[PDB]
DNA sequence: TAGTCACATCAGTGATCAGTGGTTCCGGAACCACTGATCACT
């Protein structure tokens, strides 16, 4: 699972390990044989594995080139729950519609998600919305489990609706309750904000039952796009599966 | 320039106990009664 990931991992792993094997045998602290007590290398695991199968919705490029390109889809959930609305706007016009948003939200006391790029500028906005008398916190590189945790206590108690995380917000976050998302600067063609990125900012809004996504960048890149339309062709066909069952979007 | 990486222990290091070395300390005037003269008499 992740192997998009873990294969990478694995590579990497046997790197960095075998650079302190270096360091190590190399520089006299342990006998070769240290150097063997190592992670497999990767074609030496590709061997020693039988079938394999790797599962994510966004399938790794070695993998897909393992596999031929072939997969096997399973993405409408039982439930009938569909994909959000996405909108693309320039990144002018962020705090006057961020604030707009964040209230009509509250009227509903409902969730909100903020992405983006440098740490400096993350700060100094959720400064400024803090500013505004906005229930707004925000996150960087190296936050500890307390904070998020005791976010996940207020936004279940009510208490805030927005966040403004960078890259480590992507992971251990499941949030049914926000129905609007934003993507700060997608314009940037970069590792992290790849089509990997994009996909998983749209499982994120995809939990509320009319969840939607909202990317502020002057320009718009190719993934982000091409992942929005995927997304949207098929959300219809969910919809279309739901009605087709008589079922609107089950929440469960 | 950067998040994950995971294959225990000599040797201090002394606390701290928890055993050993040593502590230490009172009341003494009473109590039991016993014991060398002193006139007495001879």
């Amino acid at each position: 699972d992740e192997s998009h990931v873990t294969v990478p991992q694995i590579g990497g792993m046997y790197e960095g390990d075998i650079s302190r094997k270096r360091n190590l045998v190399e520089y006299g602290f342990r006998l070769p044989s240290a150097c063997d007590n190592r992670p497999l290398t990767w074609e030496e695991f590709a061997d020693r594995i039988g079938q394999t199968v790797y599962l994510s919705a966004t399938p790794g490029p070695y993998e897909l080139s393992q596999t031929g390109g072939e997969f096997v889809e399973q993405v409408i959930r039982p439930t009938g729950l569909v994909d959000p609305k996405v909108v693309v706007k320039p990144t002018k016009g962020q705090i006057d519609d961020l604030i707009g948003e964040i209230r009509t939200r509250a009227d509903a006391d409902q969730r909100v998600l903020v992405t983006t790029l440098t740490k400096k500028m993350a700060e100094d906005l959720t400064d400024y919305l803090l500013e505004m008398g906005i229930r707004v916190r925000y996150l960087h590189s190296e936050v500890d489990t307390l904070r998020r945790v005791e976010l996940l206590r207020q936004l279940r108690l009510g208490d805030y609706d927005v966040l403004v995380g960078i890259n480590l917000l992507r992971e251990g976050l499941d949030l049914p309750e926000v129905s609007l998302v934003a993507i700060l600067d997608a314009d940037k063609e970069g590792f992290l904000r790849s089509s990997r990125s994009l996909i998983q900012t749209i499982g994120r809004a995809a939990r509320n039952v009319s969840g939607e996504v909202h990317m502020y960048a002057d320009k718009i890149t190719d993934s982000m796009r091409e992942a929005i339309d995927e997304t949207e062709r098929r959300r219809a066909k969910q919809i279309a599966y739901n009605e087709a069952n008589g079922i609107d979007p089950q929440p469960l």
